[PDB]
């Protein structure tokens, strides 16, 4: 009765082929069209994944913040490859447990964090990717999201900003799992924002650790940030 | 497989085709002085393409950046560089190689004048500045407000960059191009060139269409060829 099941999330549609061809054969694929609406995505794919029995291929042709916000209402019940395209195909990423995701480090070997000591809202920056976002956000949160003297976490990466392997990327989302249940030890925070520059599957991959405990707002870029997720929408997705 | 070659000219394509596999046909891009028609033509073809590209230019190297810029960094490539009287090929099998930051830089290094948040950038590989000529043009012609400056200029190596240094010297501009990002956030990119044509290009394709940017050619002068609202429209 249970059967791997592909579900592909797209801006598009039309390219589903690709990702279908790279799973073994008769596997099903169930599209869920992103069109600039996170929430609707986002309760979608819970509909979908809820009803499915088996193996979920999961692949996601969209932002990151939509990732990272699937990745959140996903959950601990259900296991997952992600597949990802790189420099010709889609690949998968090292089959991780999600359990394994959460488990907390003593030691890290690629994450550095950067924590500046305010208020009780975080503001999370995972700066991992080509694209250098650490004075943009700062620039949005001072003159948009009118707090006081917000604290910061940026998250940077030793050696491999930019050009992260399929092969770290389980690694690399582990250990950004457990620097943010880290950073909670320094205050009792009242919300996470977070802002990406980073890779697909691992802004999905810590959704799944971070999970919907804390209230957070998700954040895109697009020209400009803008929230497009918040802890109110993710929890009424269920 | 196929060939892209985009070409101010056309009827020298052939030394080019004779440079690949047996049996790789070739799309000529003609590129008649309209920066953004030559940039449209280009992404229409390699557009629904997925597997390896050649590609050569014989042109400008602001026409090479504009095409880097939309051709994405999802697609690997071959550009094959005319040097010597012969072709040459600088394969990209990885091209997150390209994208990489890096602490350590060995043959590129920034001057940055802070300013505002316009970024006048000039990537100047010729070992004379321009900086001289391109502040003049700036201040007469387009009339900014206190801009910021950044040259890029190579260190160490004291001529011609030889083929095998190409990559690196790309993947170390493109690293400077985001870390000058830590100064402050710039709202605007201005892009002037004294490069090789596959640097151009390479670079282009690791800075990508994400910052407002504006794309400016010399020929006896300066003029903006390429912006970002025309780029953003091609796609």
């Amino acid at each position: 009765m249970a059967h791997m099941i592909g579900v592909y999330i797209t801006k598009w549609g039309f390219e589903v082929e690709t990702f279908k061809k790279a799973l073994p054969k008769n596997t099903e694929v169930k599209t869920i069209a992103f069109t600039g609406d996170w929430i609707e995505a986002v309760r979608q794919f819970y509909s979908t994944v809820k009803e499915i029995d088996g193996h979920i291929h999961l692949a996601l042709n969209g932002p990151s913040s939509l990732a990272f916000g699937c990745g959140v209402i996903f959950g601990s019940l259900k296991t997952f490859s992600f597949w990802h395209y790189q420099n010709g195909a889609y690949h998968t990423i090292p089959i991780t447990n999600v359990r394994a995701l959460k488990q907390r480090l003593k030691q890290y070997n690629y994450v550095e964090p950067f924590y500046e000591a305010g208020g009780k809202d975080l503001v999370v920056m995972l700066n991992y990717s080509h694209h250098e976002i650490k004075t943009a956000v700062k620039e949005y949160v001072m003159n948009k999201l009118r707090l006081e003297n917000p604290s910061y976490l940026e998250i940077s990466l030793k050696g491999i900003t930019g050009n992260i392997p399929i092969e770290l990327m389980p690694t690399v989302a582990n250990e950004t799992s457990s620097l943010l249940q880290d950073v909670k030890k320094h205050q009792s925070f009242d919300r996470f924002h977070f802002f990406f520059s980073c890779p697909v599957p691992i802004a999905f991959m810590v959704g799944v650790a971070f999970g919907l405990y804390d209230e957070l707002v998700v954040y895109n870029f697009s020209g400009t940030y803008e929230p497009v997720l918040s802890f109110k929408d993710l929890k009424e997705v269920k």
